[PDB]
């Protein structure tokens, strides 16, 4: 059923809170035991939000592997995220070693530092050139290298050095600074712009490891912007692209991190956004 009809009819119906309960009673349910042991209570933000054990991202050290991330990986489509929440101030270390180890070219930043008077995450990048940092527990040295500064959003290039082997990269910091601090967006336009200049970028391809994407928790926000790239992605590769289930995309991306799309309102969203794409598209 072409989406459009099927949100013109959820929308006249007003069953937007009911859809998305549908989705919430259809979810996976797998094990999450690595994210709640005792020693590992202090890498979690958020008490009910943990990844898998199936589909969780290990850390290549032998103390302790965890971090609160997860690979999504889209057979279909041949696109590959992981999902992690805002790093807090004892895992910014690992942040960047998840970074290098995984080979990402790409962070996916859809949060302020500071939101409705509390902090949802770290300030864990460099905001000045001469004033690089050094992640101690892991190795690794970080410096701004510029920083383009946008009205809905700003790219910055940071240089990740491993201080082991001296070796460095270049990583790309997508930072979406507009999202409202209450609902979503009246439009979606900016947030397409945002996603088309991250595709523009070389993040999101094969020759790269996984983009690194997250806001607060990791799940909202940050499932909005993998559920519209895959479904806008489905539509471009397949001959009938009426066929592309946003529903059925969504559950299959919730097998590989819980909670994706946290309320009604980001659902409706989603739709729009997709919807929105697919106009500018044709
Ligand atoms: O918002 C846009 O279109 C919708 C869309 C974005 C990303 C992936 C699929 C669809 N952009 C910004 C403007 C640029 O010219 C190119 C398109």
């Amino acid at each position: 059923m072409e989406m459009e009809k099927e949100f013109e009819q959820i929308d006249k119906s007003g069953s937007w809170a009911a859809i998305y309960q549908d989705i919430r009673h259809e979810a996976s349910d797998f094990p999450s035991r690595v994210a709640k042991l005792p020693k590992n209570k202090n890498r979690n933000r958020y008490r009910d939000v943990s990844p898998f054990d199936h589909s969780r991202i290990k850390l290549h050290q032998e103390d302790n592997d965890y971090i609160n991330a997860s690979l999504i990986k889209m057979e279909e489509a041949q696109r590959s995220y992981i999902l992690t929440q805002g790093p807090l101030p004892n895992t910014v270390g690992h942040f960047w070693e998840m970074v290098w180890e995984q080979k990402s070219r790409g962070v996916v930043m859809l949060n302020r530092v500071m939101e409705k008077g509390s902090l949802k995450c770290a300030q864990y990048w460099p905001q000045k050139e001469e004033k690089e940092m050094i992640f101690e527990d892991t190795n690794l040295k970080l410096t701004l290298i510029s920083e383009d500064i946008k009205s809905y959003y700003t790219v910055r290039q940071l240089e990740l050095e491993n201080l082991t082997t001296q070796e460095t990269r270049e990583i790309l910091h997508f930072h979406y600074t507009t999202w409202p601090d209450f609902g979503v967006p009246e439009s979606p336009a900016s947030f397409l712009n945002f996603l088309f200049k991250v595709r523009e970028s070389g993040s999101l391809s094969p020759e790269h490891g996984p983009v690194v994407v997250h806001c607060s928790a990791g799940i909202g926000r940050s499932g909005t912007f993998c559920l519209a790239d895959t479904c806008l992605l489905l539509m471009d590769k397949r001959k009938d692209p009426s066929s592309v289930d946003i529903k059925k995309v969504l559950l299959e991306m919730r097998k590989f991190r819980m909670g994706l799309i946290q309320t009604a309102d980001q659902l409706r969203f989603s739709y729009l956004a997709v919807i929105e794409g697919a106009k500018f598209i044709m």
